């Protein structure tokens, strides 16, 4: 009842991606970003302790950031011009984890109920990320 969804931020090109089965694996506990001289390149995120399937290219050089136990984010903004070119990661424990460039359309992604968390994304990637989703909804209790 707590679920909520922010996006598709940026254009319409790629192939469609979702991370909706990694939820399973459990809480999102680490994130990669690759990221060019230009653009967000690709992303893969951790659930429970399994890395979801990698999207977007091989351009570029990346970034790993491992959340603390019981971490989460609640705030994603970010900027894209024909393909993703910005992200920032807000989390609960007050941390921003910026990624990317500031030149583009902006967004701004927060979750609709209070008291809930990114839970997966979703979006679009081929050689680089051509858009995103955010998916909120209750930290996992198990």
């Amino acid at each position: 009842r707590s679920s909520s969804y922010s996006g598709e931020y940026g254009s319409g090109g790629g192939k469609r991606f979702s991370h909706s089965g990694n939820q399973l694996d459990g809480p999102i506990t680490a994130l990669r970003v690759r990221v060019n001289t230009y653009y967000i390149v690709g992303l893969q995120v951790r659930y429970g302790k399994v890395w979801s399937d990698y999207v977007g290219g091989r351009n570029g050089d990346l970034e790993e950031i491992f959340l603390h136990p019981g971490e989460s984010v609640i705030q994603v903004s970010g900027k894209y011009k024909w393909y993703l070119k910005k992200l920032v990661f807000v989390t609960d424990k007050g941390r921003y984890l910026s990624f990317g460039k500031d030149s583009g359309t902006s967004f701004n992604a927060v979750p609709l109920h209070p008291n809930t968390v990114l839970r997966f994304i979703s979006g679009r990637s081929g050689s680089l990320i051509d858009a995103i989703g955010l998916h909120w909804d209750v930290y996992p209790t198990s």
